[PDB]
């Protein structure tokens, strides 16, 4: 019945924090060296004994967990996705909706009636590591979804740690690129530019892209940052990256963008609430609202481009 | 798709919060008279503007509302389920699960950790201050939810070999009056707390069983038991710790006679612990709640009541999650 899959949204609660505090425990770590019987996962997990078992086998039955004769081992997907050190881990973005985002969730109807964010308003990994598994399987499909061979140099605005940037210049030899963020950021990224080995290649830029004028290149990416800021701030971003790009140059902007009718993407809309939550004037935006934007700030060509999962991006070309 | 099946439900709370604040605030019931645009909506909840159609538009995307020509409307289900006032209104379960389950589960962790239930620094009489409304809406949602397995228990079992029928902790005694209605031969007793027989006493007067169904007040761990036929245990072996699940099992064949029958039903968990969301999710209910509940399976069940002196016992599915265990005296 229609009410039945009704009930089974309004009560998703529940498996949530079960998958949610397994992410928060590292269970799926736990097991990436083999198997463990429940008395074994128990004790490295310091859970007490009256529910783990309970525990573990909800996870079994939601089909995130194995169990054969006995002993618990990670499913393929939680294998390749929350085990925690591999390329592919996205176990951060769990951590953070359970240490985080599920509390402040609960207070939906307080930003639904006051539209103010329900917030403040480590740490810093911490959301870095949630920002990696958001942006994991986009990073890797922004590496394939453009003939990077047709660009010199790339700029990343917002680049975080620079993960998505340093896998762009790992896949595509011939580029070179530039990360931009604030200084607060400089040693997360330092770290991860040592670690690549790519030396020369990758350079980061430190600034408020607010006040200061952004890294010139012939590409420039905008992953997870108009949905941040008011409209007329996004407008702003827009129009920098117009200066900073030569004729030819592209921008890129990625986003759980909503569908343009409104009405079926479910992750974009819900981002969009989460947006209302954390920010005081961020929302998420349709394909055809950004193009609108792009066309205002004097782009001349722009598409909307699916890329991985509920994400997408509109690139425009100067 | 198989880690886009596993990030949907590790954020399965965001839907969750959606659905169970438009319950909260009546949003379904406010569209009952019909079809609202956004901003005509919006005023009637008393909304900000930065958010309410991002709200309604998740709504649509999630199945739960309609739009045509940007009015929104109830789709078939939540203009039967989820409209206050109508006797099918199950929106008591989000109301609830909004007002209080929610932030028990944040704690999950804590329950895990420390074995103890999750669920003085308010005011005196706190807990007596909570929206009667929204607890009345609540029950009769469990209520009517339960009716398919109230439906499947007297089906189930051929009730006509025996005279009398006891229910042990018959709450407002809606399963004990099914079988009564269904079975017109059984007398009925309801067994429970002093406090519960203002609630059954009302749905006994709307049955209209009359002197064919009485009221018992009495404490199951403190007293013995009514002697009748049939005992029937509906979710109550679970909320207790073993010893007393063993001990309840043991007054109940000391009440019964020869060839009685006792009869037990839960959201049973599958016998191999592997399959049953629906149970295994109830246990870690069990331990929010409560000291010292658990869910069980049906094999853990017949043991127990081989060691209670039960013959000739089996588990048999009643509706949905529901399953019963029978034993014979
Ligand atoms: C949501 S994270 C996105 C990270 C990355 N682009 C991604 O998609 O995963 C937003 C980034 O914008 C950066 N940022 C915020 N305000 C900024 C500002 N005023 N100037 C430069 N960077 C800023 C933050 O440091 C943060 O790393
Ligand atoms: C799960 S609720 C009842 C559910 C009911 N059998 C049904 O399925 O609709 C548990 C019931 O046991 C009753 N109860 C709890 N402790 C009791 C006790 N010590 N003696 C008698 N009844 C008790 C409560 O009042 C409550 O009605």
């Amino acid at each position: 019945p229609a009410i039945d899959r009704l009930l089974q949204i309004a009560t998703g609660f529940m498996a949530s924090k079960v998958l949610l505090v397994a992410a928060s425990l590292g269970l799926f770590t736990e097991l990436a060296a083999g198997p463990l019987r429940g008395e074994e996962l128990r004790a490295r997990l310091r859970l007490h004994p009256r529910s783990a078992r309970d525990f573990f086998d909800t996870l079994v039955a939601l089909g995130v967990l194995e169990r054969t004769n006995g002993a618990y081992a990670n499913t393929p997907a939680t294998a390749q996705y929350l085990v925690r050190g591999k390329s592919a881990y996205l176990g951060g973005l769990l951590e953070m909706s359970d240490a985080r985002m599920y509390e402040l969730w609960g207070r939906l109807d307080e930003g639904l009636r006051t539209g103010n964010p329900q917030n403040e308003i480590d740490r810093l990994d911490a959301f870095q590591q949630a920002m990696t598994g958001l942006s994991m399987r986009s990073a890797h499909a922004l590496a394939e979804a453009i003939d990077w061979s047709a660009y010199r140099t790339v700029a990343d605005i917002g680049c975080a740690e620079g993960t998505v940037l340093i896998h762009l210049l790992e896949r595509h030899p011939h580029l070179r690129g530039t990360g931009f963020d604030l200084a607060a950021v400089r040693p997360s990224f330092q770290r991860r530019h040592e670690e690549s080995g790519l030396g020369d290649r990758l350079a980061f830029r430190a600034g408020d892209f607010f006040a200061e004028p952004l890294p010139q290149a012939d590409a420039l990416v905008f992953g997870h940052i108009l949905s941040n800021w008011a409209l007329p701030k996004a407008k702003t971003l827009l129009r920098k990256a117009h200066e900073a790009l030569p004729e030819g140059g592209i921008v890129v902007i990625y986003e759980t963008l909503i569908d343009d009718e409104r009405r079926e993407n479910v992750p974009g809309l819900l981002m969009s609430l989460t947006m209302l939550l954390e920010t005081p004037g961020g929302f998420e935006y349709t394909g055809a609202d950004c193009r609108e934007w792009l066309a205002d700030a004097g782009f001349r060509e722009s598409r909307v481009q699916y890329l991985a999962g509920p994400e997408s991006m509109v690139i425009a070309t100067k």
